[PDB]
């Protein structure tokens, strides 16, 4: 048979647990960035990226325009995210 795809299949740790989440490019750049990574969350996830924080390998990503692959997330990887989700009453 025959598989591929271009987005990447990469989890997201934010609640002590595990969300895998599908990034994909920004229907226009070659490949995807850490831009879509960041939006893939708050658009699955629900928390915004000035809640949500990327780390890995003990680096804050803080970089959208980088390249996934240079931080070195690729498809089958596990990045941690740091942040509050929306949980709790809440009126205003």
């Amino acid at each position: 048979g025959s598989s591929g795809s271009s987005g990447l299949t990469v989890t997201v740790t934010h609640s002590n647990e595990k969300h895998d989440l599908h990034v994909t490019s920004q229907q226009g750049s070659s490949e995807p960035v850490v831009q879509d990574l960041a939006q893939v969350v708050e658009e699955v996830i629900g928390v915004p990226q000035s809640f949500q924080k990327l780390i890995f390998k003990g680096k804050s990503l803080k970089e959208m325009e980088t390249p996934l692959s240079a931080l070195g997330i690729q498809d089958g990887c596990r990045v941690m995210l740091i942040g509050k989700k929306n949980s709790g009453p809440s009126s205003g």
